[PDB]
């Protein structure tokens, strides 16, 4: 079973989070991207989201680096910054993610995910979870490195 929590998407631009903790690899957080028909976001597509309202408190892979959207300064939220922070020094490699897909709507689209439309066959029970708790459940897979597994 995986378990991954989904956020509003903001201009498209969306969070993940797998099992309820840091742990998604580069080549996983792709992978996940497309399985909802998306891809990491750019830089210039994030700062767009966080103009809409995106904000959250996790570090999280985009094409190029690990960030966290801030709106409001929190001291445990990327140490009171504002702005997309960019994650400068760590050790670790294992984040959460974010992901763009292009075709949902320009603003703030709280509604529900409901669907993982590009995983393929496979054995995993994969359920998305929306914060309003409404879940979608499927057999498959997404993930196409073998380390991942
Ligand atoms: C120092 C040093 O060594 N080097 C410097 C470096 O420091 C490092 O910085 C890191 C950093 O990013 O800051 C540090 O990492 C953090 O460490 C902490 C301690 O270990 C960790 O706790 C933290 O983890 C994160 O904690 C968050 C937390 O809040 O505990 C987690 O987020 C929460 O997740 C919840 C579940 O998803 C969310 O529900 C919650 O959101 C809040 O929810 C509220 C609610 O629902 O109750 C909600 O309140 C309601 O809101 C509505 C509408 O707004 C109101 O109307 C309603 O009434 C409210 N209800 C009420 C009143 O109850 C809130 O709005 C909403 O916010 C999440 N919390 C937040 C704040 O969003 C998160 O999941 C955990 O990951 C660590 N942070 C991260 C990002 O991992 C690290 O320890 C440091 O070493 C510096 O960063 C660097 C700077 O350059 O410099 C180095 O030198």
């Amino acid at each position: 079973q995986i378990d991954l929590n989904v956020t509003c998407r903001y201009a498209g631009v969306f969070h993940v989070e797998k099992n309820g903790r840091y742990s998604i690899s580069r080549t996983e957080a792709a992978d996940l991207c497309q399985a909802f028909n998306s891809t990491l976001p750019t830089m210039d597509q994030m700062k767009l989201a966080l103009s809409k309202g995106f904000e959250t408190c996790r570090y999280g892979f985009i094409e190029g680096n690990v960030v966290i959207p801030r709106i409001h300064p929190n001291a445990i939220c990327a140490a009171n910054h504002t702005g997309v922070y960019i994650l400068v020094t760590s050790n670790t490699s294992h984040y959460d993610t974010y992901c763009f897909n292009a075709s949902a709507p320009p603003e703030e689209d709280c509604t529900s995910v409901t669907d993982l439309p590009n995983s393929f066959d496979g054995p995993v029970t994969i359920t998305i979870v929306n914060r309003d708790g409404t879940r979608y459940s499927k057999k498959g897979e997404y993930r196409t490195h073998q380390e991942d597994i």
